[PDB]
């Protein structure tokens, strides 16, 4: 299959973003995560914009334009 | 399938954002997680827009165009 | 299927936005999240604008945009 | 399959963006993690803009611009 | 498959961005992770932009353009 | 397939961009991994531009460009 | 402009199918034409179908079809 | 401009399908024409059908198809 | 500009199928065609069809498209 | 400009596709043109099919196709 | 220009495709045809297919093609 | 300019297909054609087929194909 994965302006402590396919006979164990964050100024911003999902865009014309100042 | 997974401006402690797919005679175990946060200032903010999902946008045409300031 | 998962924005302990299919004699087990914040300012925000979820857009003409100021 | 990773601006302790396909009687185990932080300035930001997610773009034409100022 | 991996601007303690493949009877550990960051300033940036993911593109003309100021 | 790893400006502890591929009877395991920072100013930065990841471009004409000032 | 002339199936003597354009300070003259037919068996004669005149034609999707017996 | 002449199945003197274009202090004189037919059978005959005229046809998908017998 | 004749099928005297483009103090004579028949059989015949006459035919898929038997 | 002359099974006595351009104090003179025909069997035909006269065509896909039995 | 002249089974006198281009100061006369055809069996005949005059066609993919039986 | 002249399968007394270009200060004549067919059987005569007259055919893919039986 298609699997993207995107991800911007984060903080965290782990296991993330994974994809685990077409597994047989398998097993496993994660940990425990912790997150502590104390006093911190301006964390995990992110600017002005779209998001867009798409799993088949055609015939797109003049489309999908972003214009800032 | 299409698997996609967008995130931007945020903070956790873990396991997120994951996508099992076929698996057959698999077992496994995650562990807890824990999410403290103590006097921060601005944190996980995300900025002016849009959200589109969309499985097939056909023959879009001066379509999904964001004009900022 | 076409699985999609957007999130911004967002602070947590943790497992979440995860997508399990097509699995056969399989067993898990998660554990206890806790979520703990306290005098914090500004956080967990989202600006404006719109979200659209589609399975299908066909044929838009000048259309999804977005104006700020 | 297609698998993408993309990731920016981020601060995590691990464990992050795996991908694992085809494994038969395989088995594992994973640590824990430990996020730690206290007065930072200014950490995890990304700047303005928008995020694709496309398996298939087809005859797109003066579509996908970005005007920054 | 095609495996790609981006990771620009930031900061982590390891084990990141892996892909496994095809492994038959193997097995693994991998060990506890720790980010423990205090007083910095200006961390893990990314500047404006897009991100664009895709699995084909085809045929585009006069797009996926991009004007800084 | 096709494998690839490309990252800019940040700082790890270790064990990153790897790629394990057909492996059959085999066995690892990988330490603890330990990141440390305090007190450093301007660290793990980008600048301004996009990211496209894709399997296959064909017949693009006039497209891709990114104009800076 | 877009001239077209289309013409199947017919006798005549002449001075037919002519499209003057753009002309300055020109003069002409022409005949007088005639047109004997005498005990002609099946003349002229065109089949089924339909004549379609037009500017514009866009987007047609399984239109314009014909089927004969 | 576009100048098209079709024609199939006739009988004619003359002096047919002509396009004079951009002339400037021009003359000419053109002849009389005699067309003459006694006794003959299926002259000018066409078989089945259609005609399109048009300046321009967009996007036609599964269209203009004919299926005889 | 775009001249384009095609003529099948057909029995003329003369002066058919012409185009005088850019002309500039000329002067010309043309003769008297004479068209005589007597007593043929099957004569200027087109089979089955059709005709198109398009200035810009744009993006077809599966279109146009002729079927006989 | 582009001219284009196309002509098939046809009988004429003459002064047919002719394309006079750019001509600056000139002139002509064209005789009489006499076409005689008695008792001829199965002249000037053609087969089935189809005509397109177009100035441009572009992106065409799985189109412009004829099949006969 | 692009000047083309085709043309198969055809009979005629004379004075047929030709182009004079760019001529300045000339002058030229032409004579008279004569056709004449007695007791003629099967005369220009020609079999099935398709005429196309194009002055563009741009990326065409799997079209313009025939299947005779 | 192109010029390009093609003939096939034809009967004609003479003067044709010629290109004259870039005259000055010229003068000619040209005769009479006379063309007497009488009792003839299959004459001028062409197979099955296509005719394309292009000036510019780009990055054509699996295209103008024939397949006669």
């Amino acid at each position: 299959g298609f699997f993207s994965f995107i991800g911007e302006a984060f903080q965290g402590a782990g296991d993330m973003w994974r994809a685990y396919t077409d597994m047989k006979e398998a097993g496993w164990k994660d940990g425990d995560k912790y997150f502590h964050a104390r006093g911190n100024y301006d964390a995990a911003q992110r600017g002005p914009g779209g998001v867009w999902a798409a799993e088949k865009i055609s015939d797109a014309r003049e489309s999908f334009q972003e214009f800032f100042g």
